[PDB]
């Protein structure tokens, strides 16, 4: 593809939502272009995916490869770049390096960016005991001692599921209280194998070939503890693309996510959204639901383009 | 499993939505039981599925096999039977036709819908040999071929619209003087130079040799009988939601007879969730991917409900 080319739909992103939307957009015979920065999106940080029905215990890297093969069967052009602006003048989609493209409709599958922690040992033990998704990996830590870092809904829900599989969960958070919804806190509080480690931070993640310990510091007392753990789940949340939405005149909900209706329509006619950047099923971040929302957004774009 | 046993969640159905809910329910460590009549649900009548991302060109029968394999990896017990009633006591009592009754803290309904039957001569004979019940699924296979779409609602009109982008010509056949589809769909399709409306008409027969070759059509006004050469026939006459089952079990339905759910797949009865084609969510869009995703959402709502309880 070249700058200035016009498409029926431009899909922004290259994660599950974008792949799901591209598959349906191409099969609807919409001239489709996908522009995304990172192939696979959040899946680039995942290990094995075993909750996408029908792809049993698949390495996330292989899931990305087969999702790409599926849309390439339909010859969907994929441009690796960052979309900076979406202007209505038809739409003109401006990219950082590869020019401006035109479209009758746009589907945003831009996801959310993981809030970074960055503690010593985190890079060293990537894929070696550290996980960024408790609901995905909890089944892999049956009868192991684990730590969850975080204090919102993501971390409390993570501690709840890990409490079911694991020996014990140390739930570590830097504040004096959790910010999670009260029922999540109360539910986890009643688990005898979950220990709250409030007012604390992880100073270091240590191990040999795999994670073996976390050094924890209490910010109020200075007390330092070394906990022996086999897994560390970093669950500090994700940042929605509020700035991108605001910059491009797209409404966001009061949580900062792109507001969509049932049919994945944003506040801008002709612009749809799918996946975890949206307000739909907020808080539930899964491959299957992003792929499904992509199918719905493609169907809404199809109806919009054909009726236009 | 044995009668009287209690589960955290009982999933009714064995189609995409129930498999999707069972996979998540098992992964949340919910004590799960699946009771369903037909493994695969509507997939038992599908051909090749090429719109479930990541399972490229999978035969529907192979998709049922791998969906089953996936939940059995989690040792989810599956009972092949019909659920006759869901009694709301404190807890639910799910009554089956042949396996006794079971108790549950929550229930997920993935009971789907039933395809309305046309029943024209040649239809059952040419199943899988030129007849399709899903335009969105099969349209890509009819590029540069001639097809007929039978029906008059939204699915037939949108089916014709999609097929017009692949096929050389599309005959849209319906027995009434007008279509009952949203006017916008009718107006949009009418402009296609390759779509021909064949209103006030019925198909008398679907004919072929090894595969579909013709449809015999009768015009109900003029009485004229004519044969149209076609490579494919897409029957798009709708589905029947389980309104009776919903009413029987005290579950509210939407204005179209589907199980009313909110965003999180909650029905009007606390502790009862629903997923897939039987629900009011994304009405009209009936796909494997969306049923499997709604199953995951219903399982998560059941998980939250049970853990809170
Ligand atoms: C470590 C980890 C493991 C996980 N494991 C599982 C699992 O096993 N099962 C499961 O169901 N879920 C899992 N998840 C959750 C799941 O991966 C996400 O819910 C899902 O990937 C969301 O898909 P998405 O397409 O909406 O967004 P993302 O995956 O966030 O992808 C967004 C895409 O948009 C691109 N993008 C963003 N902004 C721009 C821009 N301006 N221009 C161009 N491109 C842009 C990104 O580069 C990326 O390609 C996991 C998440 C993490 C972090
Ligand atoms: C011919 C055909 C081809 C299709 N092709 C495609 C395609 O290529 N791609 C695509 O994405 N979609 C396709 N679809 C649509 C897709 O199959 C459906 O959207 C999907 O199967 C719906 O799944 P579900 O689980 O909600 O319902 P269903 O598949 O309808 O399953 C409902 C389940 O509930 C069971 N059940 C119902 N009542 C009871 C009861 N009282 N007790 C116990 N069990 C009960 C049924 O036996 C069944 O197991 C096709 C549909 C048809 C009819």
């Amino acid at each position: 593809v070249k700058p200035g080319e016009k498409f029926d739909v431009i899909i922004v992103g290259l994660g599950p939502a974008a792949y799901g939307a591209a598959l349906y957009s191409a099969r609807y015979m919409l001239k489709t272009l996908v522009i995304g920065e990172t192939p696979g999106g959040q899946l680039t940080e995942a290990g094995i995916v075993d909750d996408y029905l029908g792809l049993i215990e698949i390495q996330a890297s292989d899931m990305i490869k087969v999702f790409n093969k599926h849309i390439e069967k339909y010859e969907v052009p994929v441009l690796l770049d960052i979309v900076e602006k979406i202007e209505n003048r038809e739409f003109v989609v401006k990219t950082k390096r590869k020019g401006e493209f035109k479209a009758d409709s746009v589907i945003l599958g831009i996801g959310v960016k993981r809030r970074k922690l960055g503690v010593p040992g985190e890079q060293e033990f990537a894929g070696r005991g550290i996980s960024y998704c408790s609901v995905a990996d909890a089944p892999l830590f049956k009868n192991r001692v684990v730590a969850v870092i975080g204090g919102g809904d993501s971390a409390l829900e993570g501690a709840e599921i890990l409490s079911s599989y694991s020996t014990k969960v140390y739930l570590i958070h830097r504040r004096d209280t959790f910010k999670a919804q009260p029922i999540y806190v109360e539910t986890v509080k009643k688990k005898p194998n979950v220990e709250f480690v409030l007012n604390s931070v992880v100073k270091e993640i240590k191990g040999d070939k795999v994670v073996k310990q976390v050094v924890v510091e209490n910010l109020k007392t200075g007390e330092i503890k070394e906990l022996n753990v086999n897994g560390v789940f970093i669950e500090i949340g994700f940042d929605p693309p509020t700035d991108f939405a605001k910059s491009n005149g797209i409404e966001t909900d009061t949580n900062g996510y792109i507001k969509v209706d049932e049919w994945m329509r944003t506040s801008v006619p002709g612009v749809f959204a799918a996946g975890d950047c949206t307000s739909a099923w907020l808080g539930f971040r899964q491959v299957i639901t992003a792929v499904a929302q992509g199918a719905v957004a493609a169907t809404s774009a199809y109806r919009y383009v054909t009726e236009k």
